[PDB]
RNA sequence: UUUUUUUUUUUUUUUUUUUUUUUUUUUUUUUUUUUUUUUUUUUUUUUUUUUUUUUUUUUUUUUUUUUUUUUUUUUUUUUUUUUUUUUUUUUUUUUUUUU
């Protein structure tokens, strides 16, 4: 799926039409978002302090 | 339906900086916000010392009675028509969830 490549398609999966429902979302992937969010904010970061 | 930092142009990151500086010190003197002198109870005329007293008195007691601010008699849930007894119910439902 070339995730490294800085300079590809992929993270303009969606707007670009390829795909329509993307493999990389937290509703696709839910307790995913919830770990290492809640493992930052217990580390102390205040950006995953407001992530839902 | 789709989503899920009320994150993001790229840069950056002391609500730091001319240069020089650093007692919101300083004329020189000075240093009781002391002092004429001499005094020192914001004492005293002499008397005097219950903001006591006419005498008499001494319950801010009393006419005599009296002594539940009790009582017609009867009574004694400020109960009761009967019936009743979720200030429940159409049926279906049951996140004041959802493209």
């Amino acid at each position: 799926q070339e995730i490294d490549k800085s300079t590809s398609y992929m993270p303009y999966l969606i707007d670009m039409g390829i795909s329509a429902k993307s493999p990389y979302s937290t509703i696709k992937n839910p307790s995913f978002h919830f770990w290492g969010q809640l493992v930052a904010a217990l580390c102390r970061s205040k950006r995953a302090l407001n992530a839902r």
